[PDB]
């Protein structure tokens, strides 16, 4: 019966229609952007803002670095990348993953780890003898004193480790390091994952000034004015900030937008409350949205005769990457169908495009959401220059923007759409957050 299974869709649009965001929702959410940033600049207001601005210490500088082998670390996935980096060629990469016990363990486990990673690679290339600087690129909030010594806000993004928060990260390494005493490390930078992709990008193209993740979490980070930056002393230059911009939202900013789906993704999270903005875009959180949004649809009997089976109804079930998935389903549904019989459903043509309706649903909000934010940063540095048209480029990473199927699109139009005057190009890094350390090293090490 189509005209029953018209029916049903027509309803499931009424309940999707709830993710949509109009222009001016998305210019809202801008200017609010804006407002939280001017604040977590400033000195008076620095400890109250909720996008936190943080100074990472990486400066415009002449152009160069120092030559020769650098060492990369990146944490801030579930996966721990090791990377060498001949000053450029990526000479060697290994990529650990990260054991539970050592993500929600002690920060003890997590460096040990770190570190035991760290000789397995220098084995593994016969150089754990040659005292090597190291950038580190750590994905996570850190309030910097400099570029080689930052304290651990919070963790984001699920990580819990004891023992962090309000602690040298570098010191954490260093420490870890020499507990385990069979090599040596300078680590010279630390820097976020945005501000490695950004530095990875700007080697390429010094045009590039701003840097972007969408990956499991959502962050931006922006080469300010100096004189901007009220928290670092001078007014010389420009300094690259760290937004944190995911926590936007967690002092009630985005509380109109949020959903059902979104306060179920807050309260079920490793920290709740936190991260909300993050939380509408990021790709622990978008599977995760659609689960819910497909579990509502089943309770009104709207997809899979109103029963769910124990996989959809498993926390985590729908995987982000099913949402890219299903997403690039050619329209034959077999992808889609495929999916979700794994997932124990036995879904309908029409089942199938309910789910198709509510992936584009999640995934398109977090694209105009993350636009908002991106359009907000690009404004504000077009205002601060002296720009009629700013000419910048953006370096991005991320599993979300680089492999869902039309979230590139959609954010880079709506971000085109908030940001006239504004010549925006877009460059996904390669290695960026790995080679963006290593490159910050060669520099910080001049
Ligand atoms: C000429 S360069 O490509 O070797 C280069 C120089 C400058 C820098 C800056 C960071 C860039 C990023 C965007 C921008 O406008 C400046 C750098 O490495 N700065 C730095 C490094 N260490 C300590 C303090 N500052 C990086 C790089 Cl790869
Ligand atoms: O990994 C992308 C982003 O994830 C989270 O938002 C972290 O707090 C931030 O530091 C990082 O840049």
């Amino acid at each position: 019966n189509l005209y029953f299974q018209g029916m049903k869709k027509e309803k499931v649009e009424q309940i999707l229609a709830e993710f949509q965001l109009q222009e001016e929702d998305l210019k809202k959410v801008m200017r609010r952007m804006q407002k939280e940033m001017d604040r977590g600049l400033r000195l008076e207001t620095h400890e109250e803002a909720s996008v936190k601005m943080l100074p990472t210490y990486v400066r415009s500088t002449p152009e160069g670095s120092e030559v020769g082998d650098f060492l990369s670390l990146d944490l801030g996935g579930t996966n721990f990348r090791v990377m060498l980096v001949k000053v450029s060629v990526k000479t060697k990469h290994q990529m650990y993953s990260i054991p539970e016990d050592a993500m929600t363990g002690t920060a003890e486990m997590l460096f040990d780890y770190i570190s035991e990673c760290i000789s397995d690679f220098l084995d593994k290339h016969q150089m754990k003898h040659k005292k090597l600087p190291l950038g580190f690129t750590f994905s996570f909030p850190v309030r910097h004193e400099d570029i080689d010594k930052g304290i651990l806000l919070n963790w984001t993004k699920g990580f819990k480790a004891s023992g962090a928060e309000g602690n040298n990260v570098v010191g954490l390494l260093r420490d870890a390091i020499k507990r385990r005493g069979d090599f040596e490390m300078d680590v010279v930078a630390m820097v976020n994952d945005t501000v490695a992709t950004m530095i990875s990008c700007y080697y390429e193209d010094h045009q590039c000034e701003v840097g972007m993740i969408v990956g499991t979490g959502c962050n931006a980070c922006y080469m300010e004015e100096m004189q901007n930056v009220e928290l670092v002393e001078g007014d010389e230059g420009r300094m690259c900030v760290n937004t944190e911009w995911g926590a936007f939202g967690d002092s009630g900013e985005l509380d109109e937008f949020l959903l059902e789906y979104d306060r179920l993704v807050d309260e079920s999270s490793a920290n709740p409350g936190q991260q909300l903005y993050e939380k509408l875009i990021g790709g622990k959180y978008m599977g995760e949205l659609v689960r819910l949004v497909l579990l509502r649809l089943v309770d009104e009997n709207l997809l899979f005769h109103g029963e769910a089976s124990e996989q959809l109804r498993t926390r985590g079930a729908f995987e982000t990457r099913f949402v890219s998935q299903v997403e690039s389903d050619t329209g034959d549904r077999k992808q889609i169908y495929n999916i979700l019989s794994t997932l124990g459903l036995r879904p309908s043509t029409t089942d199938c495009d309910i789910v198709r309706r509510a992936c584009e649903s999640v995934s398109t909000r977090a694209a105009h959401m993350c636009s908002a934010g991106l359009a907000g940063v690009i404004n504000r540095m077009r205002e601060s220059r002296s720009e009629d048209v700013m000419r910048i480029t953006v370096g991005v990473d991320g599993s979300v923007y680089k492999l869902h199927p039309s979230f590139k699109e959609r954010f880079h139009a709506s971000v085109r759409r908030l940001t006239p005057s504004c010549e925006i190009t877009f460059i996904e890094s390669e290695e960026g957050s790995g080679r963006g350390a290593a490159l910050v090293s060669a520099v910080a090490c001049k």
